[PDB]
C-alpha cells in the first residue's frame, strides 16, 4: 500500500466544508459510530470537535449499518448524518434510504464500488491507496476531519491512536501509514509517547502473571491460559509475578523481553508471532501510571468492555473525561477478559470434534457456547492457538441475540493467507448474496449473518468462493 496523503486530506477538507454548512444553520449532527474502540473514540473525537464549534450532536453506537438501521434513520428528522468507523460497505443502502439527507462517511472499510449523490461524501483512506487495517482506522479519519475543522483538535491525537490500537492497526508490532502522522502530532503536544515494549494487554492494571496468561495475540507457549504456570515461569526468571509491567525498570523490562523471545524460540513459535511480541506501545502522560487510560491497548479494552454490554455511549463519556463514567467502565473489564479465556478453553476442547474443514476454510459452529459478539475473537484465537492452519481462513458462527433463526459469523485469517489471494470481506459479501444473508468487511477480517438452516449450504459455497480467489 501507499497513501496519497494530501489527496486524502483534500477530501477531508471537502467534508469539513459540508459539515460547516450545517453547523452554521444550527442543525444537530446525527452521529452513527461502530461499537468498538475505533468507533467509540471516533464518536468522542466528533463530540469534542463539534463542541469546540458550539454545534450540537446526537450519537448512536451500533454494530452495523443495516438496511433496518437505515430505515430507522430515514424517518429521523436530522438534516445531516455522519457515519464514523463504519458504513463504506453500505453505500448503495445509504444512497437509497438517506437520499434526501446530507451524509458524511468517515471510515476505512473497503468501499462499495458505487457512485454517490452530491450530498453524500465518502471520506475513506482506502480510496487513496491505504491498506484498510494498517494505514488508518476510523478514529484516524475522524481525527484528521477534526484537525482540519480546528487545529486545536490535535489534542485528540492520543484518543485517535486508542482507536487504532483497538482496531489492531499495529498488529505486526509497528504503526504504519498516517497513524504515524497522528503520532507525530501527539508527540509535538506531549500527550503521547511511543515505547518499544511488550505488546500485551495489562501494562497498567494487571499483575505480570496475568499479562502473560492473557496473551493470545501472540500466545506465549505453555503459559497462555495458565496463571499458575505464568507465576512459576516469572519467579524462575527472577520477577515478582504480582508486580505490574509498568512498575519494572527499563532494565527489568528488557530482561523480560529477552527471556520471552528465547522462550518462544525454544518452544518453536513462528517468526511472525515473535516479531509482534515487542514493538510500539503508546502511553499518555495525561493519565497516571496504573490507570488503564495511560496506555492505548488498556484504554481500547476498557472501551470495548463498554461496547460489549451495549453501553458504548458510556465509553464515549470516558474518552471525554467523565470520571463517573470511567469508574463504571472499570467494573466491566474483568468479565470481558474472563469470557475470552473461557472461549479459548472451549475452542481447545471442541475444535477437533466440531470444526468443518474445507479446501480453503474452516467453519466452526459453536451453538450457544460462545457469545455472538465473541466469535471474531474466537476465530483469531483458533489461529493463534495453533488449531488452524495459518494459511486457511477461519469462520466461527454462533447463535445470536438478533434473531433466533440467524447465525452470527466472523471470519479471520493471516497476512500469509492474504498473500495467497483470499479476501474475506469480498467472499462473505458474495456468499451472503446467495444464501439470503448479509456480509462484508476487510480482506483479513469480516462478518456475516446467515439463516441457521443454510449453514451446510453456506460452508460448501464459501469454500468454493474462497477457492476462486486463489490466483
Ligand atoms: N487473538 C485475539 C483476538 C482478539 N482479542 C481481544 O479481542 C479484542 C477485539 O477483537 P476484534 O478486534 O477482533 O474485535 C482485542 O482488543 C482483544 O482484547 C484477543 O485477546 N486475542
Ligand atoms: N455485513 C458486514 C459485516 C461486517 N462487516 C465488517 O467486518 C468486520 C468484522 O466483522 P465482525 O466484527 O462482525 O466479525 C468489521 O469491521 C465490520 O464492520 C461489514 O463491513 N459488513
Ligand atoms: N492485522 C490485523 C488487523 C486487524 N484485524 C482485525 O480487523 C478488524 C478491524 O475492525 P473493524 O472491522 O471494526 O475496523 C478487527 O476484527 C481486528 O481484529 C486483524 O484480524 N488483523
Ligand atoms: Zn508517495
Ligand atoms: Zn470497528
Ligand atoms: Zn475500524
Amino acid at each position: 500500500s501507499h497513501m496519497d496523503k494530501e489527496g486524502f486530506l483534500n477530501k477531508v477538507r471537502e467534508a469539513v466544508d459540508v459539515v460547516k454548512l450545517h453547523i452554521e444553520l444550527g442543525h444537530t449532527i446525527r452521529i452513527i459510530s461502530h461499537r468498538d474502540a475505533d468507533g467509540i473514540t471516533s464518536a468522542a473525537i466528533l463530540a469534542k470537535a463539534l463542541g469546540r464549534e458550539g454545534a450540537s450532536f446526537h450519537i448512536s453506537i451500533v454494530k452495523q449499518v443495516s438496511e433496518d438501521l437505515l430505515r430507522e434513520l430515514k424517518d429521523e428528522d436530522y438534516k445531516i448524518f455522519i457515519f464514523s468507523a463504519l458504513g463504506s460497505g453500505s453505500l448503495s443502502l445509504i444512497k437509497e434510504y438517506l437520499k434526501e439527507k446530507t451524509v458524511i462517511i468517515l471510515d476505512h472499510h473497503p468501499p462499495e464500488n458505487v457512485k454517490l449523490e452530491e450530498k453524500h461524501i465518502l471520506v475513506n483512506p482506502v480510496q487513496f491507496g491505504a491498506n484498510s487495517v494498517r494505514d488508518l482506522s476510523g478514529s484516524g479519519v475522524t481525527y484528521f476531519f477534526a484537525r482540519e475543522l480546528n487545529e486545536k483538535n490535535r489534542d485528540l491525537a492520543y484518543i485517535a491512536i486508542v482507536g487504532a490500537v483497538g482496531d489492531m492497526q499495529e498488529n505486526d508490532g509497528v504503526f504504519h501509514g498516517m497513524n504515524l502522522d497522528i503520532i507525530e502530532d501527539g508527540k509535538s503536544l506531549g500527550i503521547l509517547e511511543v515505547k518499544k515494549e511488550l505488546r500485551l494487554f495489562g501494562r497498567e492494571t494487571r499483575p505480570l502473571y496475568q499479562m502473560l496468561a492473557y496473551a493470545t495475540n501472540p500466545e506465549i507457549p505453555e503459559v497462555t491460559g495458565d496463571e499458575r504456570k505464568a507465576i512459576e515461569w516469572l519467579k524462575n526468571k527472577g520477577f515478582n509475578p504480582e508486580k505490574k509491567y509498568w512498575e519494572l525498570s527499563e532494565e527489568e523490562k528488557k530482561k523480560l523481553h529477552d527471556f520471552l523471545i528465547i522462550h518462544m524460540i525454544k518452544h518453536g513459535a513462528g517468526k511472525e508471532d515473535i516479531d509482534r511480541l515487542i514493538g510500539d506501545v503508546v502511553i499518555s502522560p495525561l493519565y497516571p501510571e496504573g490507570d488503564p487510560r495511560h496506555e492505548a491497548r488498556e484504554f481500547a479494552t476498557l472501551l470495548n468492555a463498554t461496547g460489549r454490554l451495549n453501553l458504548g455511549n458510556l465509553g464515549v463519556a470516558v474518552c471525554l473525561g467523565d470520571e463517573e463514567a470511567f469508574r463504571k467502565a472499570l467494573k466491566m473489564v474483568e468479565d470481558y477478559k474472563r469470557e475470552q479465556i473461557e472461549a479459548r478453553k472451549w475452542l481447545l476442547q471442541n475444535w477437533n470434534s466440531e470444526v468443518w474443514e474445507g479446501d480453503h476454510v474452516y467453519v466452526l459452529y459453536v451453538g450457544k457456547s460462545i457469545r455472538d459478539t465473541l466469535v471474531g475473537i474466537a476465530a483469531s484465537m483458533a489461529i493463534n492457538a495453533g488449531l488452524a492452519d495459518p494459511e486457511k481462513p477461519v469462520i466461527v458462527f454462533a447463535d445470536t441475540d438478533e434473531d433466533p433463526n440467524l447465525l452470527k459469523g466472523s471470519a479471520r485469517t493471516t497476512e500469509r493467507a492474504l498473500a495467497k489471494g483470499y479476501n474475506l470481506g469480498e467472499a462473505l459479501r458474495k456468499a451472503a448474496e446467495l444464501v439470503n444473508g448479509e456480509g462484508g468487511g476487510h480482506a483479513i477480517a469480516a462478518g456475516i449473518r446467515i439463516p441457521r438452516a443454510r449453514l451446510a449450504e453456506f460452508r460448501k459455497l464459501i469454500d468454493k468462493i474462497l477457492g476462486e480467489q486463489v490466483s
